[PDB]
C-alpha cells in the first residue's frame, strides 16, 4: 500500500521543481541582459563631451 | 485478513495523495508566479531617474 502511495506524492514534487527551475533560468537571463545594458549606457555618456575651438564673432545688423 | 479489504482501504489511501497532490502542483504555480514578478518590478524602480542640466532661473514680478 506504500508503495504505490509514495510514487504518486513523489512525482508531484518532482514537477514542482521543474517548472520553478525553469522559471527561475529564464528570470535570471533577463537580469543579466539588462545589467549589461547599463554598463555600455553609462560609457558612452561619459565620452561624448563637446569643445569650443577659437573666438566668437558677433557681426553688426 | 481478507482481499476484499484491502482493496477498499487501498483506493482511499490513493485518492487523498491524488487530491493532495493536485494542491501542490497548484499552489507552486502560484508561488513561482509572484517571485518573478519581484524581480522585475526591483529592476524597473532601479533603472528610472532624472537629473537637471542648466542653470536655474528665477523671474521677478
Amino acid at each position: 500500500i506504500t508503495a504505490l502511495e509514495t510514487a504518486i506524492i513523489l512525482i508531484a514534487f518532482v514537477v514542482v521543481a521543474s517548472v520553478f527551475a525553469f522559471t527561475i533560468l529564464s528570470a535570471g537571463t533577463f537580469s543579466t541582459e539588462r545589467g549589461k545594458e547599463a554598463v555600455y549606457a553609462g560609457l558612452s555618456e561619459v565620452r561624448s563631451s563637446i569643445e569650443i575651438k577659437g573666438s566668437v564673432v558677433i557681426i553688426g545688423e
